[PDB]
């Protein structure tokens, strides 16, 4: 049972998918290296840097507790427990930044607003969520699937292909976010072959199981991904196994990840991925590539992951080979930014940026928590906090690109997504940029290498 | 922060506004006598009399983990909070009898959904419940508003109250259950004249100035209200400094209870209150009376109450007068029986039947509590839960009268209902039962005392005179004006005045024409 406790005039709680879902009776597996470790530090970097900042928040120190969720809903929910039941060692909470997976984000809404907690996800975009009054604390700093499945099927509409196979990781994501896809199919003209879904405690024989069936209408060469990061990792691994070749089509759930074609680097390959509008933290990438084992204490998630990250070993370890040089570092040979690590950090300021405002009303006199901020009224917050527009932490050059945070009625974010191809030039895999989604496509097509080097044909 | 913990093979959560709601910075405020006090104790009782039973949860004894709720959601939330923790000192609870007032039972539902934990209402009445898409985990023992509201609206349009004012707590219970009221009222023909609601926080001045409204309108001498216990007393103590008069129409919220009425026993008199259709655990009646602060110690309020109760004094107290006779005791001198005590034995008895069944099903060869149960399976408890029907723990005569707990496909219960009249014939004020509703009123009508002693009326405009004008109706269907008409026209009806015509004259009556000669 690992967290993290900074204290501060001000606390802010953390959920991150530091750990992978864990197989059998365990629940933490293997760590989450891009979408947690480093989302984690993202969220630490936000904090530090509010913190050396002057014009925002100076007399109101503020203070983290970051659980990991392990990938799974019903534990992330028991971790979020501790925040709810810090409102009461116990540290008094101001908001919770947190909720990658769609999953949690939602089971766990449901128990802060039970509380009057103040929400905000960096990564979560079932349109479920969307729906303020059964989500009536959170908010979030990315767009529904409502916008990515329409630039979805605008790609298979803009390349004829009117019959695709679906397949959808069980759970609150991969689900809606497939029924946002079916609905703006069939309004293109698109006739969905078999609809496959995968789903929970789900070994190699459920996989191939469903790329039997993926196979079994032959004649729909392109597959829609609506799948978890994980789920879809599960996926081409048994594709491969099999030597099963698609054209795939994946909701950001498998987004730009290279360590998701990782042992399959061409059953993979001229696939087509989305992933959401953002340009990387600059900031962020001297810090985290800063980081090392002997000057990174607060994160006790780090070992483990510099163990994994660079197959070391250690005496706080179990039992195995190869020591660990000391020279080993995070430099650009190793490490690229995580795409919504932007999101992250914007999550945090903006929650910052609400509580500063009601530092400044609610207390003219002092820089500091006075008594009327003693104990936070969250639903005031939260209709204080949505009400919020900023230019996006001064971590971003560009200012004339619509790049300020702010929510929509519902509180989420704005609908721009990058449409990404997978592909391999010497000897290595990439993804490739190749266009992206406003309200309307757009992609250089004559940019995409395809699989058996030809534009694929779904009829 | 007071709690009860029995340990056990099994143990059921409790939530029990035994303290009213604090008013000010502090939480809880005075004792609640006899919904507070004695439903808590109705439970130890029934969890007493359960584990003294052999052919029911024998192997299995029943463990206790009751929490006060100090009559406040947020509150009894935070505490609630104790129950989902516990699944992880720690008490594995199996489910959570509780929420008396509706607004907590929701707030609670909210929480135990989320680690499926089984809860049982044993007076929250809100139609909200009902709801099981939202409220999946949540069953009660009692009936929805939904059928209360009608029983309601058909005691007003049986007594032509065609015009009355409502004044409705705030909070799920009054908002929800007038929303009812609303809906059958105007179905009835009955138009509200103003809707009053209270809330929070509030003091004399919102009280009096609901009353000020309620007599703003002083044609609708026929008030509804839909509002919490406490609220309830607050508006009856306001409308009697300002010795302001009418005929009370409350909700079980009221209820029967002599406890609302008191320093105020006429500004309330001849009023007319529901509540639901219950009869007396009579072992719960020998059990509670043989109480006192010397046998009763796992009861940490009891004291307190007790103090309270009888003006005491203690050395466990603060700093006041009078001390406390030892033969001082709990009666039937100082003592009625709350309604809802049936319930809440009823709603225990589910949850143990339930646990019970579980137990025969999953382990056969034992009594105890073997390893297929040692973690339970909430979803499945309650989907083997609502299934049940049971006959009333035997602590009820009949058999004969449907007096079998069970659950709708809601997780509700019956809609039954018992009208009462208050009244005082010998210088003391008691709540006389005079009819119920089944799915249809009843009343025996001559049996009601009514304020001014006279059946009431409360209707929009007055009645036109025969001798002259006609009914007329502008836009509404309760509110009229009354136009006379021409010496020298009849009326086809109550509202046309129709002419008689040439060498004719309408009859005395006004219902024809004489041809007149000359
Ligand atoms: C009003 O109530 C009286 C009860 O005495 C009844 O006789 C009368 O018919 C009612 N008015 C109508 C016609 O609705
Ligand atoms: N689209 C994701 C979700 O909403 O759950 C799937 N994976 C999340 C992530 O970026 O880690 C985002
Ligand atoms: N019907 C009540 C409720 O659900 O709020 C009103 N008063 C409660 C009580 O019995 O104390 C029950």
């Amino acid at each position: 049972r690992r967290e993290i406790k900074i204290e501060g005039d001000l606390v802010l709680g953390g959920l991150f998918p530091i750990n992978e879902k864990g197989t059998g009776t365990e629940e933490c597996g293997r760590i989450n290296e891009d979408r947690g470790i480093q989302r984690l530090e993202a969220m630490l970097f936000a904090i530090d840097e509010i913190n050396k900042d002057n014009y925002l928040l100076p007399g109101v120190k503020l203070g983290v507790h970051i659980l990991d969720t392990c990938s799974r809903d019903t534990y992330a929910l028991e971790q979020s427990l501790e925040f709810v039941r810090a409102s009461l060692i116990p540290l008094l909470i101001a908001g919770v930044i947190g909720g990658s997976y769609s999953s949690v984000s939602i089971q766990v809404a449901n128990l802060l607003r039970l509380f009057q907690i103040p929400q905000i996800s960096y990564a979560s975009t079932s349109a479920k969520l969307s729906d303020k009054s059964r989500y009536d604390y959170f908010a979030r700093t990315v767009p529904p699937d409502f916008y990515q499945a329409k630039a979805m099927a605008e790609i298979l509409r803009f390349f004829n292909w009117t019959y695709v196979s679906t397949v959808a990781s069980e759970g609150d994501y991969g689900e809606t976010g497939i029924e946002a896809f079916e609905q703006e199919a069939r309004l293109r003209n698109i006739c969905i072959a078999t609809a496959e879904k995968v789903g929970r405690s789900n070994i190699r024989k459920s996989y191939d199981s469903v790329i039997r069936e993926l196979l079994q209408k032959p004649n729909a060469r392109v597959v829609v991904l609506f799948m978890r990061s994980d789920d879809s990792r599960e996926l081409i691994a048994a594709a491969n196994r099999v030597n099963a070749s698609f054209t795939w089509v994946a909701s950001d759930g498998w987004g730009a990840q290279e360590s998701i074609v990782k042992g399959s680097e061409h059953v993979a390959y001229g696939a087509i991925t989305l992933e959401l509008a953002s340009h990387p933290v600059r900031q962020f990438d001297r810090y985290f590539q800063s980081l090392n084992p002997y000057n990174n204490h607060r994160n006790p998630w780090f070992r483990d992951f510099w163990e994994q990250k660079f197959q070391c070993s250690l005496q706080n370890k179990r039992n195995h080979r190869q020591v660990c040089d000391k020279h080993l570092a995070i430099d650009s040979s190793n490490y690229e930014q995580e795409s919504k690590i932007m999101f992250v950090v914007n999550a945090v300021y903006a929650m910052a940026h609400a509580l500063h405002k009601m530092q400044r009303t609610l207390c003219p006199q002092t820089t500091k928590l006075c008594d009327a901020m003693k104990i936070l009224d969250g639903k005031k917050l939260y209709k204080e906090y949505l009400l919020k527009i900023q230019f996006t932490a001064p971590f971003n050059p560009n200012k004339g690109a619509d790049s300020i945070v702010k929510f929509d009625t519902f509180g989420d974010g704005m609908g721009r997504y990058n449409v990404f191809n997978l592909q391999q030039t010497g000897g290595k895999y990439s993804y490739l940029k190749v266009g992206h989604w406003a309200e309307t496509l757009s992609l250089d097509v004559d940019s995409i290498h395809w699989s058996r080097n030809s534009v694929p044909t779904s009829q």
